[PDB]
DNA sequence: TATGCCCAGCATCGTTAATCGATGTATATATCTGACACGTGCCTGGAGACTAGGGAGTAATCCCCTTGGCGGTTAAAACGCGGGGGACA
């Protein structure tokens, strides 16, 4: 029972856009959001988010460094956690 | 003289026994052919023995090619609906 949405490599521009905003709005319930390495770090920014967790290194140095870049941006007012 | 009576006389039927011949069944012998093994004779195409050499084995290095992963469009596969025309009787 935890409210979420997924962020894959398979989604229409219109549908991708709807949720990204739904998420950074002031009063959004879902604190769980799952993303891709190339599809996740693709672009965008997450300003509400503080914690980011890595299952496995992304066969390379730095795909992760941007992967955290989407969440760790100028706005975030809640430190950061990785 | 004709008509019933005595004394032979071969063919009718059936039954017994000996005989020539056909059929069925052994039983040891004399052909028929078809060999497979051996020794006869000879050739050399293989075996046996030795050499020499170059192919192929292996090992050590290289670098090209094949597989992989990924993501964007953009055609293609997929589906269905509908009804016509070919299959099949």
């Amino acid at each position: 029972g935890i409210n979420f949405q997924r962020l894959d490599g398979t989604v229409p521009s219109a549908q991708r856009r709807i949720s990204i905003d739904h998420f950074n709005s002031p009063d959004s319930n879902d604190f769980v959001f799952l993303l891709s390495t190339r599809a996740g770090g693709l672009g965008i920014n997450l300003m509400t988010a503080d914690t980011v967790v890595i299952f496995d290194s992304d066969w390379n140095p730095q795909a992760d460094l941007q992967a955290m870049a989407r969440a760790h941006r100028i706005g975030q007012k809640n430190h950061v956690m990785v």
